């Protein structure tokens, strides 16, 4: 959806990228919104720990708001990439189009335009793609990765050194599960490998990475 | 935008589509919206003139409604012929994906596609993708298409039977400018074709279609 806290967030992250402070008043003229509407948009997304008012009135991202702002500007820039290589848009067009396809692009059509892209590293206009380690250039646990449908996937970590529970390690060993094996997921959630079924237990479930 | 107006207007052209009849309660089932919320919506929507409730408590789409459907749904087809053919998301995803794309894809990347993609005559889910003929498979007219930088266009229609004004049919003769011409638009307005300026009489640039 075309979340204006994203907007607002993607804009700081432009302005400290460019190497202004940003103020209130700059995110206004740049996002052509009013001084009271934007303080009044600054106000919820403080409350809601997106970013913080400093004592002399430059907004910090907090470490949360910084993450969604990296994924709004890849997704962006991405949408750039794809306009400009792949549709052949006119360049004069590329930026406001993209603006509004940010809002709306998943991270599954992401995780796919950086494989059909031939180079991701930056925006038509020269800018780099920001957090494209989230793409896969530590993963997806089982449990929220969990489809009911099988998929092939590949384990990222298993995380043994976190698991308190140790009977289904040699399990994983017999069915050659191991990282960086691709496996097949369907969720109680199970795991196969050459046949072999293993039902997960919720702390593996909960700790498992397959991205 | 994800205007809710153009997600009821695609869903009512689903139901016609699937030859089902397009009452409220089907359109609420659908769109997974309360009955006492759609017909708000339809409310809103008549009064717009983009929907008219008939006798039989059927919704009707008004011709004006009728081109906004298929527009949305045009986009949405070819969002969809874009996720599959280009991009490869995974079918299971297409449409949902495609449910959001279709609200910001602007006609610009629409006519690209249309270049781009192999086949447009249907969604990959076998469904004739309607309204390809305003994506030209009669045009924009110049005062609207009258781009202050220039830009390289093609007369699609002169429209000289419209005319009252018969001082500029010579200047268009001398400049070589007719039906299939590719000329040169900056905007009162002028067009240009060898080197030849017309500055365009608003009547000519009411009609000319430079699509």
């Amino acid at each position: 959806l075309v979340d204006t806290t994203e907007m607002y967030l993607r804009t700081i992250y432009e302005l400290e990228e460019e190497g202004v402070t940003p103020l209130r008043a700059r995110i206004a003229e740049r996002l052509e919104q009013s001084g009271p509407t934007v303080s009044q948009t600054v106000a919820r997304m403080e409350r809601d720990g997106l970013v913080v008012v400093a004592s002399d009135r430059s907004l910090q991202m907090t470490p949360t708001g910084r993450t969604l702002a990296t994924a709004v500007m890849r997704k962006h820039r991405l949408a750039e990439r794809l306009l400009t290589d792949i549709i052949g848009l006119d360049i004069n067009k590329v930026h406001d189009e993209a603006s509004r396809w940010e809002h709306v692009m998943s991270d599954e059509v992401e995780r796919r335009l950086v494989k059909v892209l031939k180079d991701v590293s930056r925006s038509p206009f020269g800018n780099p793609i920001p957090g494209l380690d989230e793409l896969g250039v530590p993963g997806t646990r089982v449990i929220d990765a969990a489809t009911s449908m099988p998929r092939k996937v590949r384990i990222v970590q298993i995380n043994e050194i976190f698991q308190v529970e140790t009977d289904q390690f040699t399990q994983l060993l017999d069915a050659d599960i191991r990282v960086g094996s691709e496996v097949e997921i369907v969720d109680h959630i199970t795991l196969s490998h050459n046949g072999k079924d293993v039902e997960l237990l919720d702390d593996l479930a909960h700790t498992i990475r397959i991205e």
